[PDB]
């Protein structure tokens, strides 16, 4: 027994065909079952024909007789429909209102999440539906991981190398660092977890959360996480204040964070505040300075990726007392991340943690950085677990989004990423930093006229070290990713002529190209995903292919805006090459 998801009308009915089983009132249950393929209803007992040897679970055929339910063919003459005239028989069959926006609920519950419009509706609906939509999406995504087959240990070559065998009749997941597996040891009458594992193609290379000596017969499946019911909203009700509440501002502040003191005051004058900033404009710098303006306040810094949280940790290292910081890493995951703070010291003034690894705790201010990669599920988790006085949502909708791996056909705008990005595109951000304080003028001019509507201002001047070369090269593939060796050879010859560029960071859309360029060039390699929130003096980027993946403007924007001094872009698509306001080089 619970509350309807479309009315809040008390009811005992749930839809069994919905993969989330939401409470539905008598009218809503009727409105849903008559217009969709969903016909199973769950009350105290599932509505099913009490006739011996009958299968009818469809509520549209069932009738009530005494204390049992019968189908259309096994019903007595005096028997009444369970679902008729617009309602469904159930507890509280009389406190049933009826929603006007049930058309939305039907589309959300029945869509496969392969079109952008399915995600548009999941962000433009009511708040009660946003939580439901995020549950259905995450459950759909987690259910789609079961379509891949099991991988078992066939042969152990060494430690960091394996031979795998694949469960028949099912496809194989892509082998790279993005996809994390779980290993199991087969016991007598059960199965026990061995840790976390990731695989790459050399015979496969492996790294584990443990040093376990995996033997033949152990198996790996994509790590699936529990979909939790969402209670707290994506955004709490907005409260505006008349003075600063709960916080005591500092008397003297450093000259770096002096330009944000007006915005820092606005943070403490309202329940939640949004800061939109183009790349390299000081959004994360804004977040760490907030701690210095409210020295007594306890701030929780969170983001959706371990990379973005590490970026905040690096800045916090420079500006905050190191003995007041902590990095929250989840139990028994090796995944290498910033360990210059105390690890898993939840009761510190400053806490740096990932969204899905958040502990249930209070804070004075909550800072959510890189908001473009967030989802409504993430926003709900943050309000659920972190109870704070102030919520600061920081990010750039024109940077990396959350991976919507089931989204296939169509283009989703940044305005439909999540409810916080929805505010930034409609009513505007509460705060805004419009001056890029990191990249040279050539990069800023490129991204300003490319994606930021010529509204991005540069603080740095032309460094004259931003170069672009047009070489398609030779594209070679292994399964998921791709490799362009001639484009790497261009960098190799370039690296001799510019010896100040072998400390540079190599960026590429494909991480097989990263591995190949790491072996031949021997440079530090970062993916666009792994470079988020980070800045490097010199960046070398090879586009590798002209595929739709490599030509993504947001992905391309993030990659080239990582450089603070110089960048070299080996482009394959002339459309993006000509839109680069760099200096062109000549072929040898
Ligand atoms: N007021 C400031 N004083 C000194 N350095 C600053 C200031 N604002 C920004 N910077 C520097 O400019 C760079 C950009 O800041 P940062 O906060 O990392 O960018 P960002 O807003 O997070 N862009 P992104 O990587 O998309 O998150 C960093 O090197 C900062 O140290
Ligand atoms: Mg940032
Ligand atoms: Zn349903
Ligand atoms: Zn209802
Ligand atoms: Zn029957």
């Amino acid at each position: 027994v619970g509350a309807c998801v479309l009315c809040n009308s008390q009811t005992s009915l749930r839809c069994g065909a919905c993969i989330r089983r939401p409470f539905l009132c008598c009218k809503c249950c009727y409105d849903h079952v008559i217009s969709t393929s969903h016909k199973l209803v769950l009350s105290v007992n599932p509505y099913v024909c009490n006739a011996p040897g009958c299968d009818v679970t469809d509520v549209t055929q069932l009738y009530l007789g005494g204390m049992s339910y019968y189908c259309k063919s096994h019903k007595p003459p005096i028997s009444f429909p369970l679902c008729a005239n617009g309602q469904v028989f159930g507890l509280y069959k009389n406190t049933c209102v009826g929603s006007d926006n049930v058309t939305d609920f039907n589309a959300i519950a029945t869509c496969d999440w392969t079109n952008a419009g399915d995600y548009i509706l999941a962000n433009t609906c009511t708040e009660r539906l946003k939580l439901f939509a995020a549950e259905t999406l995450k459950a759909t995504e987690e259910t789609f991981k079961l379509s891949y087959g099991i991988a078992t240990v066939r042969e152990v070559l060494s430690d960091r190398e394996l031979h795998l065998s694949w469960e028949v009749g099912k496809p194989r997941p892509p082998l790279n660092r993005n996809y994390v597996f779980t290993g199991y040891r087969v016991t007598k009458n059960s199965k026990v977890q061995i840790g976390e594992y990731t695989f790459e193609k050399g015979a496969v290379v492996y790294r584990g959360t443990t040093t376990y000596k995996l033997n033949v017969g152990d198996y790996f499946v994509l790590t699936s996480h529990t979909v939790m019911p969402l209670s707290a909203p994506t955004l709490v009700p907005q409260e505006h204040y008349v003075r600063i509440t709960g916080l005591y501002p500092t008397l003297n502040i450093s000259d770096e964070f002096s330009s944000n003191v007006a915005n820092y005051q606005k943070v403490g004058m309202q329940k939640y505040s949004t800061l939109q900033g183009p790349p390299g404009t000081g959004k994360s710098h804004f977040a760490i300075g907030l701690a210095l303006y409210y020295p007594s306040a306890r701030i929780v810094y969170t983001a959706c990726s371990h990379a973005a949280v590490d970026a905040l940790c690096e800045k916090a290292l420079k500006y905050l007392p190191i003995d007041k910081c902590s990095r929250i890493i989840p139990a028994r995951a090796r995944v290498e991340c910033f360990d210059k703070f105390k690890v898993n010291s939840t009761l510190e003034q400053y806490v740096f943690c990932t969204v899905n690894a958040l502990p249930e705790t209070t804070a004075d201010i909550v800072v959510f950085d890189e908001i473009s990669m967030a989802t409504n599920y993430d926003l709900s988790v943050v309000n659920a677990r972190l109870r704070a006085k102030h919520y600061v949502y920081i990010g750039d909708p024109a940077q990396l989004p959350a991976p919507r791996t089931l989204l296939t056909k169509g283009t989703l705008e940044p305005e439909y990423f999540n409810s916080v990005c929805r505010l930034m595109k409609t009513i505007g951000p509460d705060m805004f930093l419009g001056t890029c304080r990191r990249c040279p003028a050539e990069i800023v001019d490129t991204v300003s006229a490319l994606v930021y509507d010529n509204k991005l201002k540069a603080h740095k001047d032309k460094s004259a070290q931003c170069f672009k070369m047009f070489y398609k090269g030779v594209i070679t593939h292994d399964v998921s990713s791709a490799i362009n060796r001639p484009q790497i050879g261009v960098v190799r010859e370039f690296l001799t002529r510019n010896p100040a560029w072998r400390k540079a960071v190599f960026i590429s859309p494909y991480n097989s190209q990263n591995a190949v360029a790491s072996k031949i060039l021997g440079l530090p390699t970062q993916t666009v995903d792994s470079s988020q929130g980070s800045e490097y003096d010199y960046v070398i980027f090879t586009q590798t292919t002209e595929t739709a993946h490599s030509c993504n403007v947001n992905r391309f924007n993030v990659a080239i805006t990582r450089a603070k001094v110089g960048i070299l872009c080996i482009m394959s698509d002339r459309d993006l090459y000509d839109k680069l306001q760099f200096t062109s080089l000549e072929i040898p």
